[PDB]
């Protein structure tokens, strides 16, 4: 019935990226940067990038920012790799037009290996998973892109699991989907081979040693077409986390939208929606909502923001809340394209951690590509409690606001505040 | 594979009860007394009730109000029909405890047949319908208990369909179900027999001619377990009447909750809160949501129509409205128990009317008995346009009110308004 355990020692570690000027006065994470220089300076044998798009250079983005750097020397340790023998394959979203690729460009003469994954053409998506397969060993999950941006200007949340080979290995089949796609004449397979199907999933997570006691991991990928047998679509797991809490929920995500967004005519999309109205009024779970708000932020979501917002009622016990984050902006910072914005995707209830790639709208979860991380540990003070902590940090920052919040006062552009 | 049209020369007329006090300024329908006034003295062979409770005397209520008169003047008229060679068969939902039955014992007294229906051991449910079928012909659908307070002091809205026996024969048959259910030893049959089966359903609705033009009418009822085959299920005629509307849905009615209510656990169920925000999302519907409110409503409700309001937005083209009408009571009025309020329960769009029995409620579609009436009618004019306008009436009127108003200023007790 249950499947064989994980015998590797495996170690996870939450890691950010904090925009320049972003102050929290108090605990402190490794940074994006940090953990990527760490896993390509120990790469030896195999690195696997499930991507979107690559600026990692002031060249890519037409700008001459200092904050640049980082990204720029990410990219020149990974022009290091493959001359050293790693394999390094990289798949990346088809963009949706002509586009230069100087990043992939610098790869492919350094010896890696790239290919477009046409999702559009597939799927009607496009590939926004971001993780690394670090010699089927280690792994990077979360928001952050191949983006200078994304680690100096952009607030990203991510994982880090070292030491667990049986994960690795079961990430890998989630990135063979993508690399067997990126290739000419590829289409959707009716039936994936047996080789992408896994043993690890929602009804029989992987038992893992995770810094030293017992837990239960399991990762689910999107969307339906690239789901082989066993493997737990996306929407499926969040739903599940979401049905299952019985005293909290805290979403931070960039974007949520309950309709399914680029579809004409717009359809309506209550699956998770209705979830979180479900668990408030059915079993008294305290929801919080923390969206992230910029110059780019779709304006239809506020007014399905204030509908979750209306359900407070202290004679039910329905308590949903939601606060906007809105990153600062200075002058400078302000010229900077497509910066200072909150990135995270992830949830954590009172016992479960959901660690994501994609937005919270149905597209997402239907037809582009993405990939989370769900994890049950019996205890406290592990990882499950470090991501409520960070939750908690931004929720009770001056960066996030009310929903009746003046616009003019929160320090950058934000579509979803009023001018009253 | 249609079924036969009727060739009966089926007339409507939208019926109301419009409480002592509350003025609508220029705005003309018989009213529920005179229509069932009219019904009884016409009886000549049979009369068919469902019923949710018998109130029709100020002894019954424990009142000394002459405007009880009119309850009594029904009691006393329905006591004639039996003696004068009429079979009356009266279906009453049995009551949550001992109660006295004045009203029925003296229509026991009189000869009419009285059955009590346990839907509470049958679907943990309560029979809640009202409707009239007289002489297999004529039949009264709508929100008017056998009370006399939904006479004179609550507002009611029903119809009084005439002169079409195929759709009263129709009707007929949902009472039956009632009629042998309230017999002592009855169970829900795992197969209704087919005499309950109907042809005229959502699928292939009865081609009727309605005030002289064609019309599409059928009957849904619930709840589920009373429902043979071929009976549109109230829940799926309601939810069809929203999914189809293209311009606008103008709901009226008592109670509106999202819920399976008194449930415990409690129980979410937004089987009608998604189809009224996909309308208006997908289709960039206008829906105006019509709630009463007195000292009685749950307060539960104020949430949930907060969160719908909250779906108006001018570049989503989303469009939701929710006003909450209140009937106002003086000292005098409010020693009237259960009294004044709005009981209407309809909904009409740019093409479709629906006239039901239910509040809009889970329990209502699957536990409780009702019923409602689904009509649909090419042109201008007509039942569907009288309903409308009805609706706008009470919507444009001194009683209708905001969400923010103040609960000090609408004339009533109202609980789902903040003060
Ligand atoms: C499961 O197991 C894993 C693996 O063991 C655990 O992960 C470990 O968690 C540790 C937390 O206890 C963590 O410890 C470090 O966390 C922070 C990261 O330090 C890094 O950055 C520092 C700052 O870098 C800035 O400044 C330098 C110079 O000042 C600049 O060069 C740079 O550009 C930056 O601007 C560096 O100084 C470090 O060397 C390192 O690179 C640090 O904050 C921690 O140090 C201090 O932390 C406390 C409180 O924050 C301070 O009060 C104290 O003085 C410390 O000095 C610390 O170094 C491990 O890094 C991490 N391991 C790995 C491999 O990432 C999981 O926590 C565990 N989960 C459980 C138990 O649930
Ligand atoms: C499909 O066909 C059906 C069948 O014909 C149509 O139904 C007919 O609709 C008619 C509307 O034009 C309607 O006509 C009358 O409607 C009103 C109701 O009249 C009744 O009540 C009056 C009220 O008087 C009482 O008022 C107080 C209230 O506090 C009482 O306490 C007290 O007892 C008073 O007596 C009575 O006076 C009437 O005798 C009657 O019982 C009336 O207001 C209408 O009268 C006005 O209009 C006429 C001419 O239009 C004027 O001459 C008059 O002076 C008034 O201004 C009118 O008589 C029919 O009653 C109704 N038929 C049935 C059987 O119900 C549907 O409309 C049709 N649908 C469509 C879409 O076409
Ligand atoms: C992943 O496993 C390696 C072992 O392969 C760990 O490295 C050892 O760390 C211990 C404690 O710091 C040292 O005593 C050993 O000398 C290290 N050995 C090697 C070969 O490096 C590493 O710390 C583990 N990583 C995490 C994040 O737990
Ligand atoms: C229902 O059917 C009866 C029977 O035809 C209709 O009553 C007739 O109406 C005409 C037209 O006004 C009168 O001239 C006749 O005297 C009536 N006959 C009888 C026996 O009453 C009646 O109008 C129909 N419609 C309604 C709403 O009752
Ligand atoms: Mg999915
Ligand atoms: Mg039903
Ligand atoms: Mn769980
Ligand atoms: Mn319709």
């Amino acid at each position: 019935q249950r499947p064989a355990p994980c015998y590797d020692p495996c170690e996870a570690v939450l890691v950010e990226s904090i925009p320049e000027g972003l102050d929290f006065p108090s605990t402190g994470n490794p940074s994006t940067s940090q953990a990527w220089l760490g896993l390509l300076a120990g790469a030896h044998s195999s690195l696997d990038i499930a991507s979107f798009y690559w600026t990692l250079t002031n060249n890519d983005t037409h700008t001459q920012e200092p904050s640049a750097q980082q990204g720029e020397e990410v990219l020149r340790q990974l022009q290091t790799l493959a001359p050293k023998g790693v394999n390094v394959r990289i798949a990346v979203s088809k963009p949706s037009g002509p586009q230069p690729q100087a990043d992939l460009q610098a790869l492919l003469q350094s010896g890696a290996q790239v290919r477009m994954v046409d999702m559009q053409k597939l799927t009607h998506g496009v590939l926004h998973t971001k993780f690394w397969v670090v010699d089927q060993t280690h792994f990077y999950l979360g928001s952050a892109n191949m983006d200078w941006r994304s680690l100096t200007q952009v607030k990203e949340l991510g994982v880090v699991m070292y030491n667990c080979s049986c994960l690795a290995r079961d990430l890998t089949k989630i990135f063979e989907a993508y690399w067997f796609l990126g290739q000419a004449g590829s289409s959707i397979p009716s039936t994936w081979p047996r080789f992408y199907d896994t043993r690890y999933n929602q009804e029989t997570p992987m038992e893992i040693c995770l810094n030293g006691t017992p837990a239960l991991a399991y990762l689910a990928s999107a969307p339906p077409p690239l789901c082989p047998s066993g493997r737990t679509p996306d929407l499926k797991a969040l739903l599940n986390v979401v049905d299952n809490a019985r005293s909290f929920i805290y979403v931070a995500v960039m974007n949520y939208l309950p309709t399914l967004e680029f579809s004409h005519p717009h359809r309506f999309w209550p699956a998770i929606d209705d979830g979180l109205r479900r668990a408030t009024y059915e079993r008294g779970v305290k929801v919080r909502l923390l969206i992230s708000c910029w110059g780019h932020s779709e304006p239809s979501m506020r007014a399905f923001l204030l509908s979750l917002a209306a359900l407070r009622d202290n004679h039910t016990h329905s308590d949903i809340q939601v606060k906007l984050f809105v990153v600062p902006a200075d002058e400078a910072q302000a010229r900077i394209p497509y910066a200072r914005v909150n990135h995270n995707k992830y949830m954590v209830t009172e016992r479960a951690t959901y660690i994501g790639t994609s937005n919270w709208s149905g597209n997402y979860f239907t037809e582009t590509a993405g990939t989370s991380l769900l994890v049950t540990q019996n205890g406290r003070g592990g990882l499950r409690s470090q991501l409520e902590a960070i939750f908690l940090r931004d929720w009770d920052s001056p960066y996030s606001h009310d929903l009746d919040t003046s616009a003019d006062s929160v320090g950058n552009a934000c579509r979803l505040l009023a001018a009253q």
